[PDB]
C-alpha cells in the first residue's frame, strides 16, 4: 500500500538480503526500497519521521530530503544536513510539514546525511494529478507500475574510502537482483501486465552512483514525463537514466503473452546478464511461470537522446538566446584532485551551523556564510544561467539543484544550445570532456538551495556548493516551527558540539 500524504515514517536498522547476501541496513518503513509516499498535487504532506536508529556503523542520526519538491516557503523542511537543518537524533521524531503546489509527477525520498542513503534509506514519492493531461494515454497507474533501479553494496557506506571509485555488488530492480560475484539464483522481481492494457511505468533511479541502460525486450517505451515535467510523447527502445532522474513511459502490453527480460546495465560493476544479474522479468497474465528466453539487440536503434525531449506545456526558456544572456550568468569550475572534488576552487565540507540557521541569525551576505567560499548568493526575481563544463574525473556527473527545476539549454555530447524548447528537469548529466551542459531558471524561491553531483560518493568528497537565493527575504519567506528550532540544540548537545 502507498502511505501519505499524512503519515508516520519509522527509520530502523535491520538485516536484508536483496541479492542473497545478508547485511545490515538503514530502512524506511522496514523495507528496501522504502514504501511509496503519495498524494495529489497541491496536497499538504506531513511526514513525521521517527529516528529509531541504533547501529553507529551506518550513523544513528538522520535527515530526509524530498527530491524534486520545491519547498517554497518551507526551506526548513528540505532535508539536506547542515544546509537546511541539523540531523534528527535517535529516539526523536520530526514532522516534515510542507505543501506541493503546482507540481505533479514522479519523485523520491532519501537520507541526506553523509552517504547514509546508500545504506538503504531510499523510496518513491508520487504526486498524482487528478486532471493529468496525459491521463488518456494509459489505463493503469498505481504502486504496481513504479519501477525502481538501485545500486547495492556489500560493504557498509561508512567503510567506503572518500574520493574513491566505489563499485556496487548488485543491481536491484524493485528491490531484488543478483550479485555480480558469487552469483546465486536469488529471486528476481516480476512486473505483471495484462495483454492489451497500457501502463504508466514510473521509472525511478534511486542510485547512489551508476547510470543504467534500461530496456525491456520486445517492447518500446513512450516517454511522457521527465523529472516531474510532462513531455511530448517520445518513443524509445532504451533509456540511459542517471542517478536520481525519473521518467514516466507508456508500456503497451502489445506483444505475445509470455515472459520478457527487463534489463538495467550499470556503467560500472557487472557487465552483461550472466546468471540473471542486471535483470528483472516482465510477465504477462497467463504466461508460464518461468524465466524469459528473450534476447537484447546488439545495438538499440532508438535510444533516448536528451535533446529529443520537449515539454508538453509551452515552457520556453527564460532570458536571451545566447550564452551569458541572463541577469546572473555563471560558469562553475568543476574539478577533482587527490581524492577531493571542488567547485570554484573550494571543496564542500558541511558547516557546523546549517546555512539556513546562519541566515536566520542575521548573516546576510554570502561572504559572511560558512563554509567560506561554498555559498554563492543569487539575486531575487532574476534569470540565472549556470554553465557546468565537464572534465572532472569520475564522470558523467549528474548535477542536481534543490528548490527548482531548470531548462536544459545545452545537453551532453552536443555542442548546440537550445533557447526555444528544451526539456526542463532537476538532475542532468554534464557529459564528457569538452561539453558545456548549461541550465537556466528564475529566482522566485527564497532560501539556501544545494547544488551538487548526485553520485553520493562525490558529494561526500566535496562536489557541491550552496545557492543562497534571495538572502534578504529568506527569513520572512520561511517561518520556522519550534521543532525545527529545537533540532540544532538537541543535535549539538548529543554530540558534545559547542556553537
Ligand atoms: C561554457 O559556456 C560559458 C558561457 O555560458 C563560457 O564562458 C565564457 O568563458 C570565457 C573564458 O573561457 C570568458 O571569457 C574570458 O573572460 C575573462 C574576463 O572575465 C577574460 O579575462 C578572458 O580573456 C576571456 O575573455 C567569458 O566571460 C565566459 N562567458 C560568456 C562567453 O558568456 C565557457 O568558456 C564555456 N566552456 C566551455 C568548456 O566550452
Ligand atoms: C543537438 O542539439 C540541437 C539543439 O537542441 C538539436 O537541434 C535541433 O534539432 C531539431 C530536430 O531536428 C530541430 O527541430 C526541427 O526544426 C525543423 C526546422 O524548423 C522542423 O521542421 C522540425 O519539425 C523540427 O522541429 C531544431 O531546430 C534544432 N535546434 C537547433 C537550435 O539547432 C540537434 O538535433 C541535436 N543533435 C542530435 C544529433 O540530436
Ligand atoms: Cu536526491
Ligand atoms: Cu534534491
Ligand atoms: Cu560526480
Ligand atoms: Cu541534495
Ligand atoms: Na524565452
Amino acid at each position: 500500500a502507498q502511505i501519505g500524504p499524512v503519515t508516520d515514517l519509522h527509520i530502523t536498522n535491520a538485516n536484508i538480503s536483496p541479492d542473497g547476501f545478508s547485511r545490515p541496513a538503514v530502512l524506511a518503513g522496514g523495507t528496501f526500497p522504502g514504501p511509496t509516499i503519495a498524494g495529489n498535487t497541491g496536497d499538504n504532506f506531513q511526514i513525521t519521521v521517527f529516528n529509531d536508529l541504533t547501529d553507529p556503523s551506518m550513523l544513528t542520526d538522520t535527515s530526509i530530503h524530498w527530491h524534486g519538491l520545491f519547498q517554497k516557503g518551507t526551506n526548513w523542511a528540505d532535508g539536506p544536513a547542515f544546509v537546511t537543518q541539523c540531523p534528527i537524533i535517535t529516539g526523536q521524531s520530526f514532522d516534515y510539514n510542507f505543501n506541493v503546489p503546482g507540481q505533479a509527477g514522479t519523485f523520491w525520498y532519501h537520507s541526506h546525511l553523509s552517504t547514509q542513503y546508500c545504506d538503504g534509506l531510499r523510496g518513491p514519492f508520487v504526486v498524482y494529478d487528478p486532471n493529468d493531461p496525459n491521463a488518456s494515454l494509459y489505463d493503469v497507474d498505481d504502486d504496481t507500475t513504479i519501477i525502481t533501479l538501485a545500486d547495492w553494496y556489500h560493504t557498509l557506506a561508512q567503510q567506503e574510502p572518500i574520493g574513491a571509485a566505489i563499485t556496487a555488488d548488485a543491481t536491484l530492480i524493485n528491490g531484488l537482483g543478483r550479485s555480480f560475484t558469487n552469483t546465486t539464483a536469488s529471486p528476481l522481481s516480476v512486473i505483471t501486465v495484462q495483454s492489451g492494457k497500457r501502463y504508466r511505468m514510473r521509472l525511478v533511479s534511486i542510485s547512489c552512483d551508476p547510470n543504467y541502460l534500461f530496456s525491456i525486450d520486445g517492447h518500446d517505451m513512450t516517454i511522457i514525463e521527465v523529472d516531474g515535467v510532462n513531455s511530448q510523447q517520445l518513443t524509445v527502445d532504451q533509456i540511459q537514466i542517471f542517478a536520481a532522474q525519473r521518467y514516466s513511459f507508456v508500456l503497451n502490453a502489445n506483444q505475445p503473452v509470455g515472459n520478457y527480460w527487463i534489463r538495467a546495465q550499470p556503467n560500472s560493476g557487472g557487465q552483461g546478464f550472466d546468471g540473471g544479474i542486471n535483470s528483472a522479468i516482465l510477465r504477462y497474465e497467463g504466461a508460464t511461470v518461468e524465466d524469459p528466453t528473450t534476447t537484447a539487440p546488439t545495438t538499440f536503434s532508438n535510444p533516448l537522446v536528451e535533446t529529443d525531449l520537449h515539454p508538453l506545456a509551452d515552457l520556453g526558456v527564460p532570458g536571451q538566446p545566447f550564452r551569458g544572456g541572463a541577469d546572473d550568468p555563471l560558469v562553475l569550475n568543476l574539478a577533482f584532485a587527490n581524492g577531493r572534488f571542488s567547485i570554484d576552487g573550494v571543496s564542500f565540507v558541511p558547516p557546523t551551523v546549517p546555512v539556513l540557521l546562519q541566515i536566520l541569525s542575521g548573516a546576510q551576505n554570502a561572504q559572511d556564510l560558512l563554509p567560506a567560499g561554498s555559498v554563492i548568493s543569487l539575486p531575487s526575481n532574476s534569470v540565472i544561467e549556470v554553465a557546468l563544463p565537464a572534465g572532472a574525473a569520475g564522470g558523467p556527473h549528474p548535477f542536481h539543484l534543490h528548490g527548482h527545476n531548470f531548462a536544459v539549454v545545452q545537453s551532453a555530447n552536443n555542442a548546440t544550445p537550445n533557447y526555444v524548447n528544451p526539456i526542463w528537469r532537476d538532475t542532468v548529466s554534464i557529459g564528457g570532456t569538452g561539453d558545456n551542459v548549461t541550465i537556466r531558471f528564475t529566482t522566485n524561491n527564497p532560501g539556501p538551495w544545494f547544488l551538487h553531483c548526485h553520485i553520493d560518493w562525490h558529494l561526500e568528497a566535496g562536489f557541491a556548493i550552496v545557492f543562497a537565493e534571495d538572502i534578504p527575504d529568506t527569513a520572512s519567506a520561511n517561518p520556522v516551527p519550534q521543532a525545527w528550532s529545537d533540532l540544532c540544540p538537541a543535535y549539538d548537545q548529543a554530540h558534545n558540539i559547542s556553537t
